[PDB]
């Protein structure tokens, strides 16, 4: 069905690098690069306006904000399904189950069954992710438009993080 078809399309590309333009609304205007290596490795690096790195090594999820010299660590398992990057990088039948999915060609709209109010994605049968969006509890909407995507082996270094010298670490991993 639409659920198995979505997971299939994303499973077409096991690893990739894609740049997106971001538009954050609610009732903003940025850019970034996404690196993904399935099962659960990913790195969302915001370039404009404010720089930041959200990176998963498969066990720990790190959020690094160089502007405020802060880095936060949490167990990746405790972050599942909270961000569109998370859903795309994980792409597990288990995650998709928690949503009611509607498809029409390459467009998929997912509404929760019972941390996101909505998640949409346009992905071709070829696995190209042309766009995606997410709506949080606070009705904040984030839309992403593909600039360029390249499929193939990714440098594993992109999925690692070490807190820099002089950076304040908030280790929330119990």
């Amino acid at each position: 069905d639409a659920a198995s078809d979505l997971k299939s399309r994303l499973d077409k590309v096991s690893s990739f690098h894609a740049s997106f333009t971001q538009k954050v609304t609610d009732g903003q205007e940025g850019q970034g690069d996404l690196w993904v290596k399935r099962p659960n490795l990913f790195n969302w690096h915001m370039t404009q306006p404010d720089e930041s790195i959200l990176v998963s090594d498969g066990k720990t999820l790190w959020f690094y904000n160089p502007f405020v010299e802060q880095a936060t660590a949490t167990w990746l398992k405790d972050a599942t399904g909270n961000t569109p990057f998370m859903l795309i990088a994980r792409n597990q039948s288990s995650d998709w189950q928690q949503y009611n999915i509607k498809q029409n060609g390459d467009d998929f709209v997912l509404t929760p069954k019972a941390n996101l109010k909505q998640f949409t994605i346009n992905v071709g049968r070829d696995g190209t992710i042309h766009q995606f969006s997410a709506v949080e509890q606070d009705d904040q909407r984030s839309s992403y438009q593909l600039k360029s995507q390249q499929n193939g082996a990714v440098d594993a270094a992109k999925f690692t993080f070490t807190p820099p010298q002089g950076v304040t670490v908030d280790d929330q991993r119990k």
